[PDB]
């Protein structure tokens, strides 16, 4: 997250770090949100790959012992059936990951709240991204959870030619696009927390930003619109 600030240890307790085996040690590669105690929501393209995955909940500094961490393996990856690795811009960039045992909840570990199916935000909605991704284009990972105020840019505006054109669709959400603050690599798969009727809920999963760079004016960070995939989520979880 470029242009962020570091978050307080207990603000965003559904935040997770998704990591791989890197071999001898582990390496953050994306974010995720805790949505059940044995289930996490992240982006299909962060689990595209043949690596071993773990998840870390109660994580504030990726280095440094926090005193609050729980580390749990991933048992089972369900990618959207229509995701195609070649095409982030088609959408479906969404995956659920079954953990090997359920985490315990506390003040640093909590379940993400999901929007009602179908909800769409007004323009210029209040929303935060959070993550450990690069703090500059072609920079380095934060060591501490960062967060950045990114309000929404609605589908017609984000849709216009001066912004994403065509490449956005309506199964997606745009937020930011001011030139200063944005998502960046290593924030992929994590939450976009929006304020709606006094409670924060997770309305996006971080997907993509532009090839010219992370914080570019008029190319907002783009995310999977959670509210288009409610029924898919609940059907996976039901099934396993
Ligand atoms: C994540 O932290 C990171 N996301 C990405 O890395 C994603 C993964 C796939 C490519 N990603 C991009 O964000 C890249 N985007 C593009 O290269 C790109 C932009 C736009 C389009 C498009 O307009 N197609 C339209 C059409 O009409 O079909 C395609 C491709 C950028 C340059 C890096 C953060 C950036 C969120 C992680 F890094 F892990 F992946
Ligand atoms: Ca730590």
């Amino acid at each position: 997250v470029v242009g962020g600030t570091e978050a307080q240890r207990n603000s965003w307790p559904s935040q997770i770090s998704l990591q791989y085996r890197s071999g001898s040690s582990w390496a953050h590669t994306c974010g995720g949100t805790l949505i059940r105690q044995n289930w996490v929501m992240t982006a299909a393209h962060c689990v595209d790959r043949e690596l071993t995955f773990r998840v870390v909940v109660g994580e504030h500094n990726l280095n440094q012992n926090d005193g609050t961490e729980q580390y749990v393996g991933v048992q089972k990856i369900v990618v959207h059936p229509y995701w195609n690795t070649d095409d982030v811009a088609a959408g479906y960039d969404i995956a659920l990951l079954r953990l090997a045992q359920s985490v315990t909840l506390n003040s640093y570990v909590q379940l993400g709240v999901l929007p009602r199916a179908g909800t769409i935000l007004a323009n210029n909605s209040p929303c935060y991204i959070t993550g450990w991704g690069l703090t500059r284009t072609n920079g380095q990972l934060a060591q501490t959870l960062q967060q950045a105020y990114l309000p929404t840019v609605d589908y017609a505006i984000c849709s216009s030619s001066s912004y994403w054109g065509s490449t956005v669709k309506n199964s997606m959400v745009c937020a930011g696009g001011d030139g200063v603050r944005s998502g960046c690599q290593g924030d992929s798969g994590g939450p976009l927390h929006c304020l709606v009727n006094g409670q924060y809920a997770v309305h996006g999963v971080t997907s993509f930003v532009s090839r010219l760079g992370c914080n570019v004016t008029r190319k907002p960070t783009v995310f999977t619109r959670v509210s288009a995939y409610i029924s898919w989520i609940n059907n996976v979880i039901a099934s396993n």
